[PDB]
């Protein structure tokens, strides 16, 4: 029904370990991606992102896994990513990789500043459930996670 993103992929965090669709296994994921160099958009979007997670798992007792995936690997080195996200949420784990894992990454969500506006959820069988765009407040956006993480039941 809605539209087939996501796919395999194959990165790195941000301390160098490797990441791939296989990793979205077994758990709910928030996949955003966007560049440390981006004014405005992505600084307001990841704060958003931590308003959510807090949220989450304080009244819902709910844990994601937040990912945050760059499209720029000129600049965005794991070193990079580890200082930008110092400012964000602590859960947050910056995904990189080289042009071509970025480029393959960013071609199955197929997604610089004007088109990192979506926060992508995946469900515990690595699937395409919901993308909240910046429609969603501090408050609306959690609701929506929430509906989806309690109705889930696996295949």
């Amino acid at each position: 029904g809605k539209p087939s993103l996501g796919g395999p992929f194959h990165l790195e965090d941000m301390y160098g370990n490797e990441f791939t669709e296989k990793n979205l296994l077994g758990k709910f994921s928030i996949i955003y991606f966007g560049f440390s160099n981006c004014p405005d958009i992505c600084p307001d979007e990841l704060d958003k992102l931590g308003l959510w997670l807090n949220t989450l798992s304080s009244k819902y007792g709910i844990t994601l896994q937040p990912l945050f995936i760059t499209c720029d690997p000129a600049r965005d080195s794991p070193a990079v990513l580890k200082e930008y996200l110092s400012d964000f949420h602590p859960s947050i784990l910056g995904l990189t990789g080289t042009f071509d894992e970025v480029k393959n990454a960013c071609k199955k969500y197929r997604v610089l500043v004007d088109h990192s506006i979506f926060f992508y959820l995946m469900d515990p069988e690595g699937q395409f459930v919901d993308a909240l765009g910046r429609n969603y407040d501090e408050k609306t956006g959690v609701d929506k996670i929430v509906e989806h993480v309690k109705s889930y039941v696996p295949a």
